[PDB]
């Protein structure tokens, strides 16, 4: 069936894409490091990211979540002002999820600046980088965001900043993002 708001996915009252549109349809996945759906979803997400069209913006956004949440939200962010967080994605996950090199609980800005070395990251830039304020901003944008589109969990889709997917599953996640982003390409046609 074509998704239906309230079963497929909701939508945000007055929602903000994370940046301005420009053109472009964006999509924002919430993730956070220490969820293993998000690290389930990754590769399917990231397959489907590479499939979309050019005026698809795909967007990871770290949830701020609270607890544990926070410094892998911010480790992320970090990696990204660093350059290295695509490369590092997967890893980081299988880290914390499959080698278990990576520890949830108190994890500190030096377990996370052994791991970005292993990515060329200078442990002292890491941890600039890691307590910086270009960091804290995109830290505070992204639980901005999150407090604005109000997931109940990861990974959660976002279109436009307008449309929250609420998938039973990976697959359905993405057939409803899919039928949102045509549905916004087809809006601006008129």
């Amino acid at each position: 069936h074509l998704p239906v708001v309230g079963e497929d996915y909701v939508e945000i009252p007055d929602g903000r894409p994370f940046a301005p549109l420009a053109g472009k349809i964006e999509v924002v996945e919430i993730f956070g490091y220490t969820c293993p759906h998000c690290a389930h979803f990754d590769s399917k997400l990231q397959a489907w990211g590479a499939r979309q069209a050019k005026d698809v913006r795909f967007t990871l956004v770290p949830a701020v979540f609270g607890g544990v949440w926070d410094p892998f939200a911010r480790a992320y962010l970090a990696a990204d002002v660093l350059g290295v967080a695509k490369r590092s994605h997967t890893a980081m996950f299988e880290a914390i999820h499959e080698k278990g090199s990576v520890p949830i609980q108190n994890v500190g800005p030096d377990e996370l600046a052994v791991f970005y070395a292993g990515y060329g990251v200078q442990p002292d830039r890491f941890v600039a980088t890691f307590n910086g304020p270009e960091v804290e901003k995109r830290f505070q944008a992204a639980r901005a965001y999150a407090l604005k589109v109000r997931p109940v969990g990861t990974p959660t889709i976002v279109v436009n900043g307008r449309y929250m997917v609420t998938g039973h599953d990976f697959e359905d996640t993405l057939r409803i993002t899919d039928y949102l982003v045509s549905r916004e390409r087809a809006a601006s046609h008129g």
